[PDB]
């Protein structure tokens, strides 16, 4: 068994692209790539496209969880935050495409123990200004589980215990941080 079977993610996960194109509405503009539940298939997806930072100015990879839109409208966000990590513009050489893997990872492996189901998915947005890396979780007023899940990211990442990262909600991004870690 051990020798030919697949490894089971904990949970499937959703690839999804956006290419900013100007004529189109922003949720036209976002498509699913694929979706994946094991570790073979993940690698398989990953190895096959491009690094993030590769990518042409105004594009995003979104990995969420099966049955979750990567959106602000989407049940499982409408009521929650992100996450953000802002990159500046020489980090895209140096640390988007190690951090965005970092990010995959910390998803897929369920490395935030039993606030993991509190995860949505991640966002890495690329863009001339500077880049971003997010991670989406599904309630802001879960104080223990938002503020858990931002310490761990911060370790996995390895950011110096000198920068502060936010976490912002999403309603107020649609229309400040509520955590700093």
């Amino acid at each position: 068994p051990e020798h030919y079977i697949k490894h089971p993610l904990q949970n499937r996960w959703a690839l999804w692209f956006f290419k900013n194109d100007k004529s189109k509405t922003w949720q036209a503009n976002l498509r699913l790539i694929s979706k994946f539940d094991t570790v073979e298939d993940f690698w398989a997806l990953y190895n096959h496209i491009q690094l993030s930072s590769n990518l042409m100015p105004g594009c995003d990879y979104s990995l969420f969880k099966d049955g979750i839109e990567p959106m602000w409208e989407d049940e499982k966000n409408k009521r929650g935050g992100r996450w953000l990590i802002t990159l500046n513009k020489q980090q895209r050489r140096s640390d988007l495409d190690r951090f965005w893997l970092e990010t995959l990872l910390c998803l897929i492996g369920e490395s935030f123990d039993d606030y993991s189901d509190d995860v949505c998915g991640a966002v890495v947005n690329v863009r001339a200004k500077g880049d971003k890396i997010a991670i989406w979780t599904t309630e802001c007023e879960n104080r223990d589980a938002v503020t858990h899940i931002g310490r761990v990211y911060k370790e996995r990442l390895g950011l110096p215990p000198k920068i502060v990262i936010g976490y912002q909600s999403h309603a107020d991004t649609a229309t400040k941080n509520r955590f700093v870690v």
